[PDB]
DNA sequence: TGCAAAAAACGCATATTCTCTATGCAAAAAACGCATTAATACGAGAATTTTGTAGCTACTTATACAAAATTCAGGAAAATTTTTCTGTATAATGGGAGCTGTCACGGATGCA
């Protein structure tokens, strides 16, 4: 799933998530600009492919 | 249902008399004295005699040297267990395991 998730001044960000009943977590979001990266058992990577 | 009143009983006249209060008799206890005998205790004699005191004597022990006949503490072997070291030869070629929902604060850096 998938937090909405918002900010410092208003102005909201969209981003996502996945874990199963066991295992890692995929976990999305979005820097201000339909972008995306991808994180999972890594928490170091803005990394989007 | 008021008594006046009669006869027999129930009350003022003595015999009887009979429990009754009253002294001399008498018989055996008792206790006192004549007293007698025996026994409880004083007198003398010399006999046992135990206790109290001295010296001799036998037992008991105070003490001075020490290796008795026995105990023990190390010392140095084994005896067996155990410990540390060294060695055994086909190929084998990048590691899993949670962190991902806390709130707020204080610097300390990075990033244009």
């Amino acid at each position: 799933y998938y937090k909405s998730e918002i900010d410092k001044n208003g102005r909201r960000t969209y981003s996502a998530s996945l874990i199963p009943n066991r295992g890692a977590w995929l976990k999305f979001e979005t820097d201000r600009n339909d972008l995306v990266w991808v994180r999972i058992d890594k928490t170091r990577k803005l990394s989007a492919q």
